[PDB]
RNA sequence: CAAGGUCAUUCGCAAGAGUGGCCUUGCG
RNA sequence: CAAGGUCAUUCGCAAGAGUGGCCUUGCG
């Protein structure tokens, strides 16, 4: 039907239609043919070739950094900036659900395991097509990679280094609805105190150790 | 010449034995040409031919059975036992290092990321030689895959099911050297309290934890 | 899968690195 | 990547399921 457009994005034609239809349905959409078993099937694929080209052109080999890249260009963030491509808003079948960022996910994983099970789980096939849409985009993303430590990771590293010590973080208090909550956390190393907060304890805590490191820069 | 001994076993040979080299060379052996870029890329080669499988052969298709499952075929235990039929230990190539269940389980990796590669980036015949060599072992494990929950898990579930509440854990003393350091744990749950000691804060928990589960399920 | 500190041990003139144990952080 | 409890919400006679938020556990 509408499917044929779909394949013409993808730039491949399906012999089982029922198939693409499986990778496109979310659960609440159907109770048994739905994408989550292919969707555990195209992670694989699609890590795999992801970390085909990561070893191929990454520019820093170290394990340090290979890990932290590879995890990002394998992230629901960067498959929703490689799915725009396709529209699969259109495409995707659900029940009184929204259509959000971990879907589109989970259905374009899904796809591309669909696309290697319809080509007889032709591997060297899909890892072409998927090339042909996407290697540019990756190998883009991965000639401008950077390692974004978070602010706990470089509290506790510059802490360690100066005192080999490790900040303490206490909660203060906790407000809100549960479906909606404020934590207040303590951040902590000698004598140095700052608070933070957010909707979580590590979101709070989080906030708490960038205002320590800046309490440190300045102390 | 004795790698030809090991193309054998795989039932393989290369076009570039210093790229079947590398895949058996340690970090402490050679600084310049070692394993760790292809273990990466080894992992997720090898991840992908066990899902394939485990998707097309697996008895129970349920997120929170697969998981766990996977999680065993692709762990260093799992590899080692695959690994025994190449005898890995006589082909790696290692500078003061003990041939540890870690190393076997990294140049087992390594090896089919530097078939893959050698073989011109087939990924197709590359799952087939994996296949011809473990696809019955694989087969049989799946076939016997069973979710192994760990104590502070069960208990955790015991505790959440029956007060909804979670138990927790404190320490109770650190002794020995830091090389050796034997912890004692307490896991608590109302009024309920016992006792665990182990090389670790965690293997100390779960044994208090064990404890706990008998003591309540008794109690 | 990565990161930091630490103990033991091996290599090294040093820098640094390897292996094993422990604490902790991040991501999935 | 999985597991459990909970809050909000949608579907439901109920059972239970979907979506979002939080606490925690395990593995890598
Ligand atoms: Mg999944
Ligand atoms: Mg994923
Ligand atoms: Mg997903
Ligand atoms: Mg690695
Ligand atoms: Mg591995
Ligand atoms: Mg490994
Ligand atoms: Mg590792
Ligand atoms: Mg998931």
């Amino acid at each position: 039907k509408m499917l044929e457009q779909l394949e013409k994005k993808l730039g491949y034609t399906f012999k089982d239609k029922s198939l693409l239809e499986k990778a496109l349905t979310h659960v609440s959409y159907s109770k048994k043919e739905h994408y989550e078993t292919l969707e555990f099937l195209g992670d694989a694929l699609v890590n795999f070739f992801i970390v085909d080209l990561l070893v191929q052109y990454s520019p820093n080999k170290r394990e340090g950094f290979l890990s932290p890249l590879k995890a990002y260009l394998i992230s629901e963030e960067f498959f929703n900036l490689l799915a725009q491509k396709l529209e699969l808003h259109k495409f995707i079948r659900i029940k009184r659900g929204k259509i959000n960022e971990t879907i589109i996910g989970d259905v374009f994983e899904a796809l591309w395991a669909a696309v290697y099970i319809d080509s007889g789980r032709d591997a060297n096939f899909t890892r072409e097509l998927f090339y042909k849409l996407f290697k540019e985009d990756i190998l883009s993303a991965i000639k401008e990679g950077r390692v974004k430590k978070d602010y706990k990771t470089i509290l506790q590293e510059i802490t360690q280094k100066r005192w080999k010590e490790r900040p303490e973080y206490r909660l203060i208090s906790v407000e809100g609805p549960h479906h909606k909550k404020k934590f207040i956390v303590e951040a902590k190393i000698k004598e140095y105190r700052t608070l933070g907060e957010g909707k979580s304890k590590k979101e709070a805590e989080q906030r708490a150790a960038e205002e320590l490191i800046k309490l440190l820069e300045e102390s």
